[PDB]
């Protein structure tokens, strides 16, 4: 029948960001993250498989693992991998094995530490920031980052100001981009200044035309000769280039798009109606047939919002359909084969083999049979219209043991568009244990916010917000991008309660990042959740405008203490601390000013509320957005189950992640408003 | 006599260390001067012989606090880094250094990555503190221990008071050792850094050992046979302790546990001045005195007569005493007169002179400095010093510049407490007539006093309305009634006249330039208070001033009072010289920037990039760029006068698109 789900299944769940296929299509290799308890922290796998019988075979163990490729010419691999001591350009060979083959022996410290230069990560040191082979194989084109040395120096004015938020020492570097030849020299193309976030950040795209080799910087696109060694200054750079050449994009608002693709001459061709959206970030990306006649683009449709694969070619456009979601795909070099991750909901990720041509999945082994012998929970996806008359896809995620005439305790977890099909996916759970407290008897909703593709309101307001200014206004930004969503909220909650499936006396509310500007505005505008859970938040706080200006300005439509200050009154969570009757718990990694004055606010309010800052491996090293720390991890997770029985269900937890605390909650009981 | 210089104001020697012999044959002194090769302060430490005069150099260090004379024998002891970090020394009769105690794992301190923030200078720190005992044959000291453990989930509170790190810290304990005369060493306790006291007191009572613990403090005792423990300045012989009245001109001094000493003409027990120190039968002690009017330091003996103070052609600062109290040696120092060692007989009140401190000093031509006070519109007076151009007649106009920092404006040479980076004798020599003032001096009206203790209080009365008039509002109009006071006579130009300050004076030149149109050039060092984006941390200072948080109702009075807000009403040149990169300096200038005034803000930084620059600049290399920086800026500004001795080129030409861009 099978197990049921454990506080280290939710942890150990892999992420397979890697995969790679061979030219010739039989071989493939691909690398699973999985959360390891002696390191502490993740380690990839690295496994190769044989397409055509379907044996995995487990190669190495390595830190991280990046930018795997086939080399083109050749039946090897080449990836950034980092054995623990920094990120360095590495072969693999046919049969498995690495051996260096770019080595920076002088990597820079990288993410946030102590000395080290703030990428935009990990703590880690990189050696090799980026690479790419030309078409043949014989060029190799990589940049490395090179620690600027030179003695402490006097900044002035702009310079100053950038420093405002800084919580630890820095350094600066430069990018130096080389070029090899077939003969093994290298030259150095160019240096750039940190200023430059294509460079620094990497993983842009590079192109090779004849003589030239061309890439992305910023101070436009720039060009250097192979031979002539001189440098010079097109939507070719451009990702998501259709069958005809022209930019591919999907036009139109509600239930279907229009996928079409514009000519540079501005001439549009439209492929028809098209159910999906296109070029997600989480999807399958894009990839171009060496001819140019046929394209492979990763999807995600509406509705169900389910990822996979569309073909595009000379006749129109045709997408393969399978019973799961297709995440992550590797190609050959032809376009008619490739091998994908299968992801579900509440199915765990295996590895198929799909032939394009033919439109058949065939199966493979699974990535981790840890996972296949969980029994899985009830999943039902589900679309909730709230009073504004707006949708907001989601999933209702039923407890284990769950027969009809029950009502449960509830929890909302929300993260953005991030509730999909998919297993158990870390960018929406976070540190929420979504499965551990179905198995203990909670009702789980997973409920996106409102798609701002569905209508032009929200679509404007969402302009607004990224621009810094309107229109539409900033009382109507607050409207769109925020307050609805409550309403999503509140009305998907009393909605299944009239079905007898949520009791609304007990309902619990969590997320981070975007999430928790959810529940940080729920909590203050309404009072139908007893229990908030605010990961990693702080924006929509005063605290954090002087960093923030452009993006608060669409809001609030201004500073805090210029003749605005009334809308900062009226919204910003923090000044509205005496509307809100909850209890509040911060997850906080970064422990910037903006959570600590949420905190401050709601403690001297009455409010009962505490704030959990989770440290770094040493005290020179900090927690990443999302945890990366196995300890950390499982700490918050029983945090968030603790917190949630105790306040919703006044349960209290023998396996409490922290002592004395319980105790200290009781005070905070004790000693709420009359209101 | 050969004009001043640049490196003359850097080399300028401070002394805070000198110690006499209990016979009193021979003294101790540390002079600390800028050393050029070490880009950084060194102590230099020299054995006097006071009888003949003679003044050998011993060893060079780089730190030295806390020299003594030890109790019983002949030699002293001290706390002194080599570079190995602070520890304690024992410095034999014939002046030679051995080490006494040393912790061999000294904990990091000061402003740096992974260091412990005691409240300075970055350095390793392996003995904390020292006293002797009486009799000498017991030694108490403390030393910070690293506390090692993994990193922790912190709640709560423990994670505001990280709101404004701006670098990663360590935690240490402070443990107490008590040693016995036969050499063992036993611990009598340990605190946590949460004691103040602790990590920045103690009394001998017969067999126990009793000093002070912060928790919110208490007194605790250890035994120094049974070895258990157990809850329990400014002295006159009587006993009774030593306090000032009789407000206005003159003081009275009384000794109370009433007598009356009657009246005197100083104020007591200031930091600055000699200290107190007391003979060991108890009829006789010595008192540090700072003068009312005048400015200057001296001692005074107060004995079963009454109370005699002598008097100097110039101020005592620093002062060693033997045991009986019968003689002193002191450094003698002077507005214009360099610093210079001497020799005090207390019965006969007879000064002998030695040799001077800085013979690099004492061939520079005396700038001429005169001492002036100066009544405002309100009624208060601001004691301060004029200093005349090198080559000045009578009946000549001249441009100004004033300096402020506190009360510091007195008789002493080239104190960098008062002057810090802005080179007032380098000012005088090209040219400029430079007013040092200092702040209306709150020990003459219960006006000022009442304000101030709402202030460090953290809330009155006062009203916050008045605070922000007698702490601040009202030097603006002691700066602004002195300057058309001098212009009266001819002495400065009204048209071109600077203002400059840090810390305190920083508040001052930010408040004078948004409620004054009299300045037309500003420098602030190393400021930042009074602005809205340092509340959270300075809460309580900053609801005396402003009443309460800038987004609660008294959201008002931060608009009418806080320079950062009031930058429309600034019509000057704002230039900020900054060691910490705080929020608020940033927010001072994005105001200031918005506004369309010219301003420019120097971020000047440490060592490394793990470590930052202290309040008062120690490094040669950003000092003397920030003595330059204000030279130009003030020349550009006053004087429309371009320098080639610009410490950056690249700025006089984005002066001047400052310049061209400024407003009506």
């Amino acid at each position: 029948k099978g197990r049921p789900w454990t506080l280290e299944d939710i942890l150990t769940v892999p992420e397979v960001n890697e995969i790679a296929l061979s030219d010739n299509g039989r071989l493939a290799i691909y690398a699973a993250e999985i959360a390891d308890l002696d390191a502490g922290k993740p380690r990839s796998h690295i496994r190769i498989v044989d397409v055509e019988t379907g044996r995995t075979k487990e190669l190495l163990t390595v830190d991280t693992i990046k930018s795997l490729r086939s080399v083109p010419g050749t039946q090897d691999w080449s990836a950034l991998v980092d054995l623990g001591e920094g990120q360095q350009l590495y072969r693999i060979d046919t049969e498995g094995k690495l051996l260096p083959l770019i080595v920076n022996p002088n990597p820079v410290p990288v993410g946030k530490a102590d000395m080290s230069f703030p990428l935009g990560i990990r703590p880690s040191h990189i050696g090799i920031l980026d690479y790419d082979w030309s078409p043949d194989g014989k060029w190799l084109w990589y940049s490395q980052l090179r620690a600027k040395s030179d003695g402490p120096r006097v900044r002035f004015d702009e310079e100053v100001t950038a420093l405002l938020g800084r919580r630890r020492s820095t350094i600066d570097v430069e990018v130096d981009f080389f070029l090899r030849n077939p003969e093994g020299d290298t030259t150095r193309i160019m240096a750039r200044p940190s200023t430059d976030r294509v460079a620094t950040r990497g993983g842009g795209r590079v192109l090779w035309r004849g003589n030239e080799v061309q890439f992305r910087i910023e101070t436009e696109f720039v060009a250097w000769n192979r031979v002539n060694r001189t440098v010079r200054t097109l939507l070719s750079m451009s990702i998501l280039v259709g069958p005809r050449g022209g930019q591919l994009s999907t036009s139109g608002l509600g239930s279907d798009r229009e996928l079409i693709e514009t000519s540079a001459e501005g001439r549009p061709h439209s492929y028809g109606r098209v159910a999906f959206d296109i070029g997600d970030s989480r999807s399958a990306g894009w990839k171009r047939s060496r001819d140019g006649k046929r394209v492979v683009i990763g999807t995600r449709g509406l509705g169900d919002a389910r990822y996979g694969l569309a073909l595009i070619d000379k006749t129109g456009v045709r997408e393969l359909r399978a019973d799961a979601s297709l995440t992550r795909c590797g190609f050959d070099g032809m376009l008619r084969s490739a091998i994908c991750v299968e992801e579900g909901m509440s199915r765990p990720p295996r590895l198929v083999r799909v032939d394009l041509g033919t439109d058949k999945i065939t199966d493979l082994g699974p990535i981790s049979p840890r996972h296949e012998e969980i029994e899985p929970l009830q999943t039902i996806a589900r679309t909730f219209v709230s009073r504004d008359g707006y949708w907001s896809s989601g999933y209702v995620l039923l407890p284990r043991g769950h027969r009809a005439a029950d009502r449960h305790p509830a929890v909302v977890v929300t993260h953005g568009t991030d509730a999909d099909d998919r297993f158990a996916e870390p960018a929406n759970q976070w540190n929420y244990p979504v499965q551990l407290l179905a198995e203990r008897g909670y009702v789980v909703l997973l409920l996106n916010d409102p798609s701002p593709g569905q209508s032009k309101d929200l679509m404007d307001a969402m302009h607004a917000w990224l621009r810094g200014k309107g229109p539409p206004d900033p009382e109507t930004v607050q409207q769109k991008l925020w307050l609805t969503g409550v309403h999503s909220f509140e009305d998907a909650v009393t909605e299944l309660a009239a079905e007898g499936l949520i009791d609304p006396a007990r309902v619990g509310i969590a997320g981070y990042s975007r999430g928790s500007q959810m529940v940080n505005v729920t909590v203050t505008n309404s009072k139908m959740f007893r229990a908030a859970s605010s990961g990693d938040g702080g924006f929509l706080e005063p605290a954090g405008y002087a960093t923030g200006r452009s993006s608060y300005d669409a809001v609030y439509g201004g500073a805090p203490l210029s003749d605005n200050i009334e809308r900062w009154r009226r919204f910003a969570p923090s000044l509205n601390a005496d509307k809100v009757c909850a209890a509040v718990l911060q997850q906080v990694a970064s422990a910037s000013p903006s959570q600590i004055e949420l905190f401050e606010a709601l403690r001297a309010a009455g409010v009962a509320t505490q704030i959990s800052y989770y440290p770094g491996a040493t005290a020179a090293s900090d927690e990443t957005h999302v945890f990366y720390l196995t300890t950390n991890r499982l700490r918050a997770m029983r945090e968030n189950i603790a917190w949630f029985d105790y306040w919703l269900l006044d349960k209290r937890d023998a396996d409490a992640p922290f002592p004395d605390h319980v105790v200290k909650w009781d005070r905070l009981k004790k000693n709420l408003p009359d209101r």
